[PDB]
């Protein structure tokens, strides 16, 4: 029943960031997607172009529409906020949810609740520190005065640096404010959390707090990884992805 797997980029990234993995999941027989979200394609308008989440996530919904059977939505970092939103609006069309060191918020809880300082086990002080407001506050951009610091925190995973086709310049604050609207059939959908144990953007302590705070069971797999599992262990990540799309409920 599960024909398609859809990989979804986090803040200030692009679908290309997944290139190490797309062939590995194609091998296991799926149709593999790594779209760019609205405002994440150079020359598509940029961060200000994105009205809301329905508009931010439309490129995936388009795919989900064209799927032949079921689909699996993976999200990375802020990408978790998207697959949660889509799950509620296409629960017929998606058969499982992967949150790859991603933001998973209980219904009604926004992603900033965990990005911002809070108790208990909430916030990402490294990420707020290297990501600054721009455009009178309606976009976020990295802090290029500290490039090596940017690499240590976000690109540590890359062997050796990541290519330019992986990132964008400024990110819309739309997914940050919009709460998780999941309900009903949406919550039936199986859930798995791949957590990067060595992530210091989104620290393991915050990763578990979200699983705990989320109503209902979340299956869990654990990668000894930095911020990006895909860069440093595409195989290990690809396997645990394709084992989940083989049988999401049992897994």
């Amino acid at each position: 029943t599960v024909t398609d797997i859809i990989l979804i980029h986090g803040a200030l990234n692009r679908g290309a960031c997944y290139d190490a993995v797309v062939p590995l999941l194609e091998a296991r027989g799926y149709r593999v997607h790594a779209p760019d979200l609205t405002g994440h394609t150079p020359g598509d308008g940029g961060h200000l172009s994105v009205v809301d989440m329905e508009h931010y996530t439309r490129p995936v919904a388009d795919i989900l529409a064209r799927a032949e059977g079921q689909s699996i939505l993976l999200g990375h970092a802020l990408g978790g906020a998207s697959i949660s939103w889509l799950a509620q609006h296409h629960p017929d069309k998606v058969a499982g949810l992967i949150y790859l060191t991603a933001v998973l918020t209980a219904p009604g809880v926004t992603p900033e609740t965990f990005v911002l300082p809070g108790e208990p086990n909430r916030g990402t002080p490294h990420a707020l520190d290297l990501i600054q407001p721009v455009d009178e506050g309606r976009g976020l951009q990295a802090d290029f005065s500290r490039l090596e610091r940017l690499r240590e925190v976000f690109m540590g995973d890359y062997p050796g640096m990541p290519p330019a086709e992986h990132f964008i310049q400024t990110q819309s604050t739309v997914p940050f404010g919009t709460p998780n609207p999941m309900e009903g059939r949406a919550l039936e959908i199986p859930r798995l959390y791949i957590e990067a144990l060595d992530d210091v953007v989104l620290p393991i302590a915050v990763q578990r707090q979200m699983q705990k705070e989320f109503p209902g069971p979340v299956a869990v797999v654990s990668l000894p990884a930095s911020h990006a599992p895909y860069y440093s262990m595409p195989e290990r990540l690809a396997e645990a992805i394709a084992d989940f799309a083989d049988a999401p409920a049992e897994y």
